[PDB]
C-alpha cells in the first residue's frame, strides 16, 4: 500500500459547527482553500490570516509568514501519464485528464491535495463528477509557464 | 500525586461554536468566569445563570443556586512559599508570583483553579508570559481580609 507514505501535518481541516468540511493545503509557502467550503480552519495562525477572493478559479490564496515557509508543499509542473497518490486512494491521469475510482471522493473532500510517487504535490482537488466506473475530478494544476489552469469536467458536481 | 486531583475537578467547560475556550470554576459557593472567553458554560443550569461582570479583575461571579452550594471548591487566604499541584503538573508560587514550567498552557487554557496538597483552590488563573526560564501567569488569589489581590506580570497575553 502507499497511503501510510502519503502522512502529512501541512494539510489542515475547516470546520462547520464540528464536522468536516473543507480542506486547505499550504503549497510552496501559501495558503488554498476553496470558495465552496464554509467555516474557520482549525490552525488558529492561519484563521488570523486575512485572504483574498478569486472567483473564477475558486481558491483563497494567502501568504504564510517566514516561519510557516521552513515545511510546506512542493509543487511542480510536469504531470508524466499514469497513476498518482491521493489520500483516499490511487488515482489516475491520461489524456489531460485526473480520474479516480467510482464513489472516491464526497462532500467535504474537496481541497485536499494530489500527490506523486516522490512526495510533492501537483495539484489541488476541487469537486467531482460521476463519468462511469471512472470518477473524473475537478481539479487545478500548474502549467509550465505557472499559470494555475484549472481543469473542470462537464456539468461537475460541487464536492 | 499532583494529577490524583483531577477528581476534584468540577470545572466546566466554555464552548464557542464547538470550541472551548476557557473554564469556569465553582469557587466557595460562587461561580467564576473569565472575560475574555465567548461561549456558554457547560451545564444549563449555569447556562441560564445570570453574571455579574468585574471588568478590572477581568471576570464574571454569579451566585451559584442553593441546590448545589455544597459542591464546590474551598478557597484558601494563605498561601505558603512553595510548590503546589495544578492539572499541567506542580507549579511553585515564589514571592508573591505563581510560575509554571515553561512551554506549559496557551491559548484557550484559562480559568484554572489551581490547588494545594491539601485539595483547597487558592487562585484563579486567567493569563501567563512566557518568561525564558519559567512561564508566569496572571492570577486572581485571595488574601486573609479577602479583597480579591490580583496580579499581572509585566506585558501580559490573554489565554
Amino acid at each position: 500500500r502507499m497511503v501510510m507514505k502519503l502522512e502529512s501535518d501541512k494539510t489542515f481541516p475547516i470546520m462547520l459547527e464540528g464536522k468536516i468540511n473543507g480542506y486547505a493545503c499550504v503549497v510552496g509557502g501559501k495558503l488554498f482553500r476553496p470558495m465552496h467550503v464554509e467555516g474557520k480552519i482549525d490552525n488558529d495562525v492561519l484563521a488570523a490570516l486575512k485572504t483574498k477572493k478569486a472567483s473564477k478559479y475558486d481558491l483563497e490564496y494567502a501568504d504564510v509568514p517566514q516561519n510557516m515557509r521552513a515545511d510546506t508543499f512542493k509543487y511542480t509542473h510536469e504531470k508524466p501519464q499514469g497513476y498518482y497518490s491521493w489520500h483516499h486512494g490511487a488515482v489516475q491521469y491520461e489524456n489531460g485528464r485526473f480520474t479516480v475510482p467510482k464513489g472516491v471522493g464526497a462532500k467535504g473532500d474537496s481541497g485536499r491535495p494530489i500527490l506523486d510517487n516522490q512526495g510533492r504535490v501537483v495539484a489541488i482537488v476541487l469537486g467531482g463528477v460521476n463519468e462511469g466506473s471512472r470518477t473524473a475530478l475537478s481539479v487545478v494544476m500548474w502549467n509550465e509557464k505557472g499559470v494555475t489552469v484549472k481543469y473542470t469536467p462537464e456539468n461537475c458536481e460541487q464536492w
